[PDB]
């Protein structure tokens, strides 16, 4: 066809991969009821996107629904592990701009984002971005900001990424709009917590085989992937303490039948190894990382840790454990991809039968994406259906087309309405044969509500 | 103690001495309103408070009562429900001296009566100046009956979902006369009280007034807000096969992903007042139903006609309406198995076969079951839900609303919630009570994620 | 007139017979036997001595005992664990009943010995159906000229059941038993299902606290260790479970429970210095399911957490050393068997005192003396096999055999595997559940007939 | 070293890896390593061994040859194998013949790989089977081997079955030890295994979300149990079919609506006794019960579109996938994943909705489309197994006189202590502390401190 515009693993894995996304269509009604509304409508026809997600099967659902709609498109991964090679090939085989491989380097992961970013050496002409993490973000705002002039808007899938949005915006650095897709009940309260308790134990079996049944783990968080991630352990048979800063989320994981213990005594990290519970640290078998914070299984913690357990992360990025301390003083030895053993013993050679080891997961990386596959394609139904009426709504609000004084009103960070959440929603519980009851219109008055919707106060909770 | 204490109206004065027992028992496992006890006691934040109360006369709100009273407050008390009091809590409460009008099973006259002999002292109303009130009804009652009194009182500290809507609604149509505090959304009251304390106590209302084996048997759930997610979850739990039923997509999508079949008691969910409407299939296999809403005859006479013989009928939102439990009294026959337990039999209004098969079992006649049957949510549970109570009489008490000018009162006529820094530390308070050990944030965690070292953690935005 | 009972109040009988008429229709198995044996009457002649728990459960048993032709003369098994309503309703009824809640040592003798007598003489009595082995022992002891004319014992539980093996073993066993809670229908049922039913419950009526969140020790992991942990766990206890037996401990870990001792290294050498100081310390509910004596002794009761709850749901209270809290600690009475234990000393106690245990039931069964025990749908499955037990050893007529024939027939034997299949298949049906039926090929595959059995002896379930 | 065959050699250093991981994970199978290693209790024994060449079975492989054996050993299932597992195993200088993936013809001559050396029969003496394939491939082709062969420890439900119908018929040869029997084997690997590794299977082949689906499990007995676990502590609403009332019973009380695929379960042969308003609501089916044609043609053409079909019992006839080969268009979606289109027989549409999955050919899922049990449940099992192996080794009943021979002609369990002793081995790699009996207290319950602490009837 002449097409040579992608960097995948494997062309040929396009027909495996192709085999993939027609199961996870049937598998993504949310998403496929917006190919189908809005396909003769053409809402995105003269969008051209900038995409930075992971490259797997759910997310190429997502790319051919902007193309069916009338995008274009250019895409990356948003880590170095997370791609799934035969659904980068059924991407790249379709004629889409795509460059993202499993197993990626740090300099290959950034010339990725940069291929979509330039086409044929030179700034290509978008005119939206979908990111997940903020790294895209954060190029074109230091590197790229004529690009910016001429970009209606940014569609931002997870936490960090928001926190980083928040940021630019309180600092008066965020140069276009932004919606907060994260935010999505049928976003936060589905993919961060639900996605997680199927793809936790998911990763650790498929990269260790351990029995977790009558083990102890540590999840540090109890945030909506530390939620996930503790019941995925627990409904596994794990003792599962859970560790937390937010007095909140802890009542939550104490009623929700969890241990709430600190791996500092009192709490206190001063930094010392004396403040470090070693009787708690030394009886884990598995520690999970879910805060989106720094150094949360800090250097102190790993030399507490009892023997052969497994260290994994499932937050955004790999600083929420300190690899490096670990890459300066600890031998590595690969016993398959993205499963290591550090030896303990030493920083020059292991013997190959020391006992005094940790198993590490996707070098700290994403764990479930690293190691599995991440989420399903039914809970990714609900966060892509959400980021394609993201990229609809701020493309049809053309904020590079207004004048300097309409922009200033437009520039924020916002969500998605809240009919749009329960649109989402309807169509997922059709998806499993659930049946919705209406109400009466008597019953709409009694709680203030009509009858379609919304029926809860942007305030609730759920 | 007072000599002469004539002031109150309760079941059995005998009791005093087992529910001063409970009372004492339950501040040991209530850390954060004890701990504002301990805390507060010495300024007396309410000093010169004098509280009109209408919620729930169990022992939990014994130890809320004292607390205010322990920190300066005068108090007038009733049960916001004909079943929810205790009568050994209603007792101790009495003998210590404090005016309260409440005893498990009132009639709904006696129940309006209660209401206003906390209104009225020596014939004529009390100086009341602030209101803790639970479902509305005391708000409506001064609100409808004695307006004059409002123009002394400073605030309205509301606890439950019911309630709170009711405010929204007066605000909206500017018919409320006094700022309120929606003490139902804190998180640690909506998200510990509401679906927590639901999980624990509606499968113990359903033991003792049955003592049903729930394992292995069919339940419907109508509703999957904070009370419908508790109590899907008490009955999940004990091994029953539940399904829910929900008008809310996004609920209706948690309840899917929890484990639950969604579920509607109409054919296709359309309810168009006909019998041919309702799902017969469905609702021959359920032996259990309870409704969680808030809302209207969400069990109506044609669901209730088509349930399957025997089953359990129980209502857990804030009024029976969610029942149609007047069909019931006007085409069915009523016995009582024991107080709270009617077999309804659906053969005739008049008489009924004392072996006849065809007929359910309704619980507290529709009223509030986990209160009507057991003793409601633990004190664990409803320390969270008081402490909160506690910071809003006093915060509300400070600001005298009353005491303002008009221009400046119609600028703080308002509906609000809690601070979360409030929020978060009676969080901390519960979770001590547990063990557990909550981790501090070092100076450049902080940074990283952008919040103080002492909180607030999450923006006002978060869910949790 | 009839006056041949004791019961607390014989105006609560109509209340009871409201109850029985509910849980009726929530026996199906009983009731299917009660219906298929009525014109038979298989138990005509039979005289029953009857010593179990006097709920409502047992008042179905009893009336279906009788609709098949026995009569009966009823005492409970335990003090606390009388439904005084169902005494009532049964006494109503012109049944001799002998048993209320509340009962003390001296009165719990009594009612026995009621049974027993009539009319101050040894009642003409020839089957005995037991709950851990009270009333066998006693006619062992006492009556044994009334043991050569009964025809055998039907025993509930497993306490009773090594009773009766100790005697047989010992050469004392006087005549033949069916060891009733060896059923999967009773076993697998009643003591670990109905536990996880009735735990929880029991607890909850005792002090409604919140068990969310909370530790607990659970001591032993049998079936009914099983099911209390289960009935802990489901309510979001963080549960540890003690045990003896290694296998019995397996299972509790791969069920996901930590396996910890009360004793450092799990060596129980009577020294305070033995006790894991810092797991007692933490632990706010303690629950005993052995059988066995002393599981919860003084010392781990002194190094209890402050305000930790103690019961025991094994047959007897042995378990708990409540002697020591006895002769130790003040007992202070919140309500019927519920005390707050003081361990600040013996005379007198601070009402506002912080250092107390509470005890339920005063260590008795507490899912009996706490709540009302298993519900009817559960134990349907234990009374059904009570039924068909009495029915086997009364037709037996294992007094009437010369001495040679006792020899061989004296034993403690189970029910067989088809019967236990066909109380199942009532229960399923309760549920509304369907089972399949083999084919031909298929029951030829597997080695079955398409009635059943469906499992060797051997299957352990 | 030529006398293997294996997928792929170079794979042994990836699979010694995964041994020495392994040997951490089983405490019983190591500490057996320890104790015996003195005493090489199986030095001149020569095992024939047929099991799922699986990194677990690697490390059962070596604590036998550490105790004195040599083998020669096969897979018992062409799904089974783990190619670096193989790899390590015949590196280390073992006969193995075995790779993921072999055909039916493949599987019967890697048995007999094992069998034969240097085209003659091996000297065999000892026989370690799961299943009974080896056990019928000796009784019926080569009998004279069975003449110098000391015993059979034979590993699963559905082997134990065949040895007893043997024993039944007096065609049985040689004692054997019910190995499934031992409760740190049923009531470890068939149950526990199960719930680790069915999701496991499912989520790697499909990588479907299971929260909120139907599933309908066939059969509730060990593996069933297990498996409706696996399944509903995801989240899926899980209905259970049972023949067995009993087993029928602990489903509903254990929280699951019991059903079956019949109307009335009365299963006449026709379309018309399928409940088709049932199994056109569920997205799952599983089977568990080592009985044949448990999900039949007429339940396949009644099921949901794009439900997944699999089997977790040992053998592939309980599902009636000879049906679906003859009339349905089979699209390979990756190996061991397969659409069958139920449109019809010679072709398909690629984007046809009407679709069923089926997991590994309808052969055991757990194995096909995962790793099957994890090694901390294995050690279990094949600490039994080892322990099995000398038992009857020891005995040297090829050697026994003819008479002595007829009293030793049976199929017989480990007794209680053994299986207590691998028990506290497998607890103590929990960290859990057992606690011990004071004598008052043993002899209060009428048992030995040391054990057994209960009778042989005892169910757990
Ligand atoms: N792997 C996935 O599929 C996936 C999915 C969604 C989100 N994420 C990422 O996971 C991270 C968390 O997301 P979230 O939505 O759960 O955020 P969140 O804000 O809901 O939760 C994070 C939690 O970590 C806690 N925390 C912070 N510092 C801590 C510390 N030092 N010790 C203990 N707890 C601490 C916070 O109190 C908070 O409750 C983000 O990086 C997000 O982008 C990953
Ligand atoms: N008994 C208790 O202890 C207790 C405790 C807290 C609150 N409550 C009461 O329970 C009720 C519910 O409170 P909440 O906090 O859960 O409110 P909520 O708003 O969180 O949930 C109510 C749910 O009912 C659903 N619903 C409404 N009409 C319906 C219908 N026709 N069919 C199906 N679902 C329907 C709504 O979509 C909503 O999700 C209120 O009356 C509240 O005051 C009782
Ligand atoms: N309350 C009820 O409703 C009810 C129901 C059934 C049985 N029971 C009674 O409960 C008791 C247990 O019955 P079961 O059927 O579970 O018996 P079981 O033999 O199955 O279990 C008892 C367990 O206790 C363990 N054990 C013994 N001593 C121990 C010790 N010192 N520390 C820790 N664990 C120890 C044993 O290893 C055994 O596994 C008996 O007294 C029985 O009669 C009560
Ligand atoms: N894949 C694995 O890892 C693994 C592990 C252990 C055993 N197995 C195999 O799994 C199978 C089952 O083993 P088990 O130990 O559970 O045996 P089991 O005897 O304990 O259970 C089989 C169950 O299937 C039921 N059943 C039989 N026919 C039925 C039908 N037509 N419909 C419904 N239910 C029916 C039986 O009543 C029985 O309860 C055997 O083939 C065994 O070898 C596999
Ligand atoms: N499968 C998936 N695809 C894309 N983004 C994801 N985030 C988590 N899981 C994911
Ligand atoms: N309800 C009950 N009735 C009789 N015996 C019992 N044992 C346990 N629960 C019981
Ligand atoms: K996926
Ligand atoms: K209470
Ligand atoms: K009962
Ligand atoms: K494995």
């Amino acid at each position: 066809a002449g097409f040579t515009d992608y960097k995948v693993a494997d062309i040929t894995l396009a027909a495996w991969g192709r085999r993939e996304l027609i199961i996870a269509e049937s598998e993504m009604p949310a998403l496929m009821g917006l190919r189908r509304k809005y396909a003769g409508q053409q809402p995105l026809k003269g969008a051209k996107i900038l995409g930075c997600i992971h490259m797997t099967i759910q997310t190429g659902v997502l790319i051919e629904t902007l193309v069916a709609l009338g995008a274009e498109v250019r895409w990356s991964s948003c880590n170095i592990f997370s791609t799934q090679d035969q659904a980068a090939a059924a991407i790249a085989a379709a004629g889409i701009p795509v460059f993202a491989w499993k197993g990626e380097t740090e300099e290959e992961y950034e010339w990725c984002i940069e291929q979509t970013i330039l086409k044929d050496g030179q700034p290509w002409d978008a005119n939206m971005v979908l990111d997940d993490g903020g790294d895209l973000t954060e190029i074109l705002h230091k590197k790229y900001p004529q690009m910016l002039e001429r970009i209606h808007g940014i569609t931002e899938e997870t936490t960090t990424g928001v926190h980083r949005l928040l940021d630019m915006l309180k600092n008066g650095t965020l140069k276009v709009p932004a919606i907060n897709v994260n935010d999505s009940v049928t976003k936060s309260k589905n993919d961060n917590k639900y996605g997680c308790r199927h793809s936790l134990n998911d990763a650790i079996k498929r990269g260790t085989d351990h029995l977790l049944s009558g083990k102890q783990a540590l999840v540090i968080g109890y945030g909506d992937v530390g939620k996930g991630s503790s019941q995925s352990l627990r409904q596994e048979g794990m003792i599962v303490k859970v560790a937390e800063v937010d007095p909140i989320c802890a009542m939550q994981a104490c009623m929700d039948g969890f241990e709430v213990v600190s791996p500092y005594k009192n709490g206190i990290n001063d930094g010392t190894e004396a403040s470090i519970d070693a009787a708690l640290l030394g009886k884990i078998d598995l520690i999970v990382t879910t805060t989106g914070n720094v150094n949360v299984c800090d250097a102190n913690m790993l030399k507490a840790l009892k023997k052969r357990a497994v260290v994994c992360n499932i937050g955004h990025f790999d600083n929420e454990i300190d690899t490096a301390f670990m890459r300066k003083n600890w031998a590595w030895e690969e016993v398959k991809p993205q499963v290591h053993k550090i030896h303990r013993t030493g920083k020059d050679g292991f013997d190959a039968h020391n006992d005094d080891y940790l198993i590490l997961l996707a070098e700290g990386r994403l764990v479930n994406l690293g190691n599995a596959t991440g989420h399903p394609s039914r809970i990714m139904d609900g966060s892509f259906a959400n980021q394609v009426l993201a990229q609809i709504h701020l493309f049809e609000q053309k904020y590079a087309d207004l004048p300097a004084a309409e922009k200033a009103k437009r520039l924020s960070v916002e969500v998605l309405p809240k009919k749009l959440d329960e649109e989402v929603a309807l169509e997922m519980v059709k998806g499993f044969g659930g049946v919705v009851t209406q109400l009466t219109p008597k019953q709409a008055e009694y709680i203030g509500v009509s009858v379609e919707g919304p029926f809860k106060p942007d305030t609730y909770r759920y």
